[PDB]
């Protein structure tokens, strides 16, 4: 069938791409990090 | 000095930058879902 | 057996409603990342 | 306000973004793994 084929084609996309927004969340949630260690460095400014 | 504020001004740019791709990345995974019932459809008509 | 049929039916419509979370959740995320553009604008206010 | 109460708000902003960036990436995770049962899915389909 030619259904199944583009159903094999669009699940590896959605498994590709899916990936890549769940490396890009772990990217936001170092990024959120890193503004915990700028606001705890505000506060030892002074 | 106010290079804790530049920090953080070049961390908030990059976190709306990214999360703008996590937000289009994960509508086109929601259009694609549906090319998959639509292909769960044609699988019952077919 | 067409019940593989009726298991990627439920598939599909979980991954809708989970999918859209994640986008829900992302979309306020960005709200944020502004509201955080606001803070730091009121930081350079503040020390200069 | 004050410098000391802006890096109150931006301290509340930043522990609600990264628990809601944590239930996003909690998602996602069940959402490859839906993928994998919907690869399952197909590989039983074609046997047919």
């Amino acid at each position: 069938d030619e259904i199944e084929k583009q159903m094999d084609r669009v699940v590896k996309e959605m498994r590709r791409q899916l990936e890549m927004i769940d490396k890009l969340t772990t990217r936001e949630i170092e990024q959120v990090e890193l503004l915990k260690r700028i606001h705890d460095k505000l506060v030892v400014q002074s």
